[PDB]
């Protein structure tokens, strides 16, 4: 499968690494489950983006639960906000907040919408694979380079999957 090779070529190893054990120990393989596989990866490395432009972020995301709760109960216990029902992405040290990170295929305030439905305190950024991004009360956090760059890599990961006539396969798997 190509999109296992574009998955490979296109993500470093640890985001890889994260992205396979996630779903192997869930009992998914990676070479069956292509699209959830790119898409895993597609969002961790928004994540990491994401703290790598602060440090102001906690990252959540990508821990193996243990840590990510540990992560959150220890951010719970010596701020005072809200313990969130499931894990979120990210904490923010300025806005003293949790994020959830959302990237989507289709358009982005259905995506918002499905995450805020699913979420209480958690502030929700989502990231389009078009450039569009939508955030609570439109309060994006970061500054314009930081967004910018991380839209420049989810459009660049489309057209790679298109250049691999992956995208419209990868498009419709949401
Ligand atoms: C990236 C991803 C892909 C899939 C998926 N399932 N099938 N294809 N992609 C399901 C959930 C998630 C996901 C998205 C998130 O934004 C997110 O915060 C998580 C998470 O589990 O914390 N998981
Ligand atoms: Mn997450
Ligand atoms: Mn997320």
């Amino acid at each position: 499968m190509a999109m296992e090779d574009f998955v490979r070529q296109c993500f470093n190893p640890m985001i890889v690494e994260l992205a396979e054990k996630a779903m192997k120990e869930y009992g998914e393989d990676p070479k069956i489950e292509t699209n959830k596989f790119a898409a895993i990866c597609t969002h961790l490395e928004v994540c990491f983006m994401y703290s790598d432009f602060g440090h102001r972020f906690e990252i959540i995301e990508g821990r193996d639960r243990i840590m990510a709760w540990t992560v959150v109960n220890s951010i719970c216990n010596t701020t005072g906000v809200e313990k969130p029902k499931f894990l979120p992405d990210l904490y923010d040290y300025k806005e003293n907040r949790f994020i959830e990170i959302g990237v989507t295929r289709r358009e982005v305030h259905i995506y918002y919408l499905e995450k805020a439905n699913k979420i209480e305190k958690t502030h929700i950024h989502i990231f389009s694979f078009t450039g569009e991004e939508m955030a609570t009360k439109a309060d994006y956090t970061l500054d314009e380079e930081s967004r910018a760059r991380i839209k420049t890599r989810l459009f660049t990961i489309r057209q790679e999957m298109a250049s691999r006539s992956l995208w419209d396969s990868f498009r419709q798997s949401e």
